[PDB]
């Protein structure tokens, strides 16, 4: 039964839909450098994920490039290489590229960057990871960055449709990023998106194109803070088509999977910390066992995220050692979920 | 007849062929993190472009990420952020990402980084741009870097199939990069490739995946010098298909178009400096006028590359003021070439 578990739902192109979209590229020979699909996908993300008009929606090559293009654009606007703090319990993206020298501090027990740990640090902003669709106490972080006059970026790579006080979590802070990597619920191949205050929109958009702005003609000027961060229209067509066919079913079905775990917790596990009133839409079901344990004890497909970036982050290491990330996708039957919960109950009695 | 000039030939997916290649992805749900297409495109590039076995062929998301992945891999291998010199007369890529603090020096009149400008300064390596399919005197750079114990990278973004003393220019220096951007002769959408000494292959390839090596399980370690730099298998399929169908015709027709300009040079125009014995395979036909002039004087689709990264570099600036980059692609007719040449004679008579 559980032998057939996969991390990601089986994802195949709607070839007729993808070919219809790319027929726009074929007619003009424009397949990149902001061809005719980019605005269709940015529009679809705004209207489907419910991004406020105060935010630009900016697609990039991947979730990593979304975060990097966001920072390089803000670096260009403020005129220096900004110093960000990130949490140890997250993916490498937030200590790479323009963040390669980001400061790493521990999480608190709610899964986000420990605000008590930056007391005595020099920094311009913080990056907080909303883990696998779960969200932190977002207003704790908004209030803190308002009071201390800091930039706030939410790493929502795995968190495209978790609502906080009646609005997509992507709408909070100065910006968020989401991943359309194949392993993400909304993903297909590679891609990313920046949700950012309009203040920074132009510098981030031209920052996808080496900092060059064709609208300036001979005044067009590259920035050493920019790169090739743009989304290819080919990738936009595959992502847009996947979202068109699947995004509603993913939200409802992922919410249904979360409901079953919430009402049938195996003994001595807890749900990863989450601060949304409705079920989050998760990239995996993350449970914390009450004691450290090794994945090879679990006789079904399962993972640990995230290996701490700084292995001297004690709260981050504890979570890593105690966490069990279970597949969450639209291919999973309830029968499989109940068979999973029974294997975990067994494990809990013998460990 | 010059109304219908395009920079790039009309490029259209061979959909039955692309569908056939991506069927391997559909069968396993693996569309990135090195799916079943990556090895196929890497092999084709090795066998078709005639790369030697002492070189890795490593595809990436774009030409920029090929350069940045190359530098990040080497930085991580040597345990230090290496200092590169780049030429002013190049694209912004070689002053971005891990090269954002690269030293910019002038070209000499042969079109490459002026070695006299790095006699008395600190640096680990040089990046030399082979402009639009033209190649520098490659052995003077190989000899200099061997004598001074310096790394040598060729920015071959626009230069996939120009031969130097019997082998693809990509096989010289410690590494080269090529672009599969839609604007490149070999390109389709977005893509890049690294041709590099085997010594650096493993650090560069894991460096496309945040520095992570799955084969090491728990000792898998991210690097602050890495990123998401991989090519998605979707992109690999479009590029591999375009190359299967067109690469031979592009090589022959681009060489024939060059032959016509070389035997019918317009008045007071010289070919861009080139050191290949056979006609180079050009991304555009670059001519130097005998004095500065404006593009708005040329009554057909034409460009100037490259706006100097450092506007104070005198040879780079002189080149930019005198250069005319004429479309070179497999849609161009001989009729159109002789018309362009007639227009440039008329331009010379009046300027
Ligand atoms: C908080 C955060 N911020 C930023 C980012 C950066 O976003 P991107 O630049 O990646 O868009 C991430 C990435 N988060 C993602 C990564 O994107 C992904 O590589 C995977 O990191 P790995 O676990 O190292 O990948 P891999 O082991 O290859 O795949 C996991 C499972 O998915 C399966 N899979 C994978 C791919 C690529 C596929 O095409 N099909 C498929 O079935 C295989 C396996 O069972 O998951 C992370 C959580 C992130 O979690
Ligand atoms: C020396 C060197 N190193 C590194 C790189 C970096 O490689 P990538 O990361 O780009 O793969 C480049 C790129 N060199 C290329 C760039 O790839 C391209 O953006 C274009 O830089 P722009 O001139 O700023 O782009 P754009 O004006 O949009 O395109 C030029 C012409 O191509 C036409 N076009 C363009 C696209 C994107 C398309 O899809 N279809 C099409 O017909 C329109 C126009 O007439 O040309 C450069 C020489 C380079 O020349
Ligand atoms: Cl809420
Ligand atoms: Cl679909
Ligand atoms: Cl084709
Ligand atoms: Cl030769
Ligand atoms: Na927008
Ligand atoms: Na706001």
């Amino acid at each position: 039964g559980l032998e057939k578990l996969t991390w990601v739902s089986e994802k195949k192109p709607d070839w007729s839909n993808v070919q219809k979209l790319i027929a726009a590229c074929e007619a003009t020979n424009q397949y990149t450098n902001i061809g005719p699909i980019i605005s269709q996908l940015e529009s679809f993300i705004r209207d489907s994920f419910l991004i406020e008009e105060s935010k630009a929606v900016i697609v990039t090559s991947n979730g990593t490039s979304a975060l990097h293009a966001l920072v390089g654009g803000i670096n260009r606007q403020l005129g220096r290489e900004l110093k960000f703090v990130t949490q140890s319990f997250t993916f490498p993206s937030s200590n790479q590229g323009p963040l390669k020298d980001s400061i790493i501090v521990d999480i608190d027990e709610d899964g986000g960057l420990d605000l008590n740990a930056v007391k005595n640090i020099e920094y311009d902003g913080i990056i907080v990871t909303n883990i696998h669709g779960n969200v932190v106490d977002i207003n704790k972080y908004v209030d803190f960055c308002m009071n201390h006059n800091k930039l706030l970026i939410f790493d929502n790579a795995a968190t495209g449709y978790t609502f906080y006080l009646g609005k997509n979590s992507c709408n909070y802070g100065h910006a968020s990023i989401i991943s359309f990597h194949h392993t993400a619920p909304f993903g297909f191949g590679e891609g990313g998106c920046i949700i950012v205050d309009r203040l920074y929109e132009n510098n981030i958009r031209i920052g996808l194109n080496f900092g060059l702005d064709n609208s300036l003609g001979e005044k067009s000027q590259y920035s050493n803070q920019a790169s090739n961060y743009r989304m290819c229209d080919l990738n936009a067509a595959f992502i847009l088509s996947y979202l068109q066919n699947n995004y509603k079913k993913i939200i409802n079905r992922h919410s249904e999977i979360y409901e079953i775990y919430k009402n049938n917790l195996p003994k001595r596990f807890k749900l990863f910390p989450n601060h949304s009133k409705k079920n989050p839409v998760c990239s995996s079901i993350c449970l914390l066992f009450d004691k450290p344990f090794r994945l090879d004890k679990i006789p079904f497909l399962s993972r640990k995220y995230y290996k701490p970036l700084d292995l001297s982050s004690p709260v981050s290491l504890d979570f890593y050692q105690r966490i069990l990330c279970i597949p969450c996708n639209i291919d999973l039957t309830d029968r499989q979920i109940y068979e999973i919960i029974g294997v975990l109950n067994e494990f809990a009695d013998k460990n």
